[PDB]
RNA sequence: GUUCGCGAAGUAACCCUUCGUGGACAUUUGGUCAAUUUGAAACAAUACAGAGAUGAUCAGCAGUUCCCCUGCAUAAGGAUGAACCGUUUUACAAAGAGAUUU
């Protein structure tokens, strides 16, 4: 059983390291965007362009 | 300033001496640039993380780029120097059938 979900996964695998790091990436550039324009927004609602 | 010529004063008169006066000689430097904050050097420092093809550890050599750095360099080195990894819709037609409408 163990055996299997070993193979599963290893098969499941299509990417190396650069890509797998560039798709982390993306998503916390994303997440810091977010943060940004929510702070930004924050702060226009207070009259503080 | 010098020198050539002329007026004059001084001297008995020259030499010489002074005041005046004409000519000759010599003739336009330098800045793309002002002297600390506001016309632009960078490293470093603090933190986190710890290198592609892999199950794992690694040698690499390239290509593309409106990224270059070190080097005298057309050599070599810089993690295979780095970035590369995402997102993806129409030259859109033909034949036929069963349902919709006047
Ligand atoms: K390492
Ligand atoms: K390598
Ligand atoms: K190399």
């Amino acid at each position: 059983k163990e055996m299997l979900a070993e193979a599963r996964a290893r098969l499941l695998n299509t990417q190396g390291k650069k890509a797998t790091r560039k798709i982390r990436e993306r998503m916390l550039e994303e997440s810091k965007r977010i943060a940004e324009l929510q702070k930004r927004r924050e702060l226009k609602q207070a009259g503080i362009n």
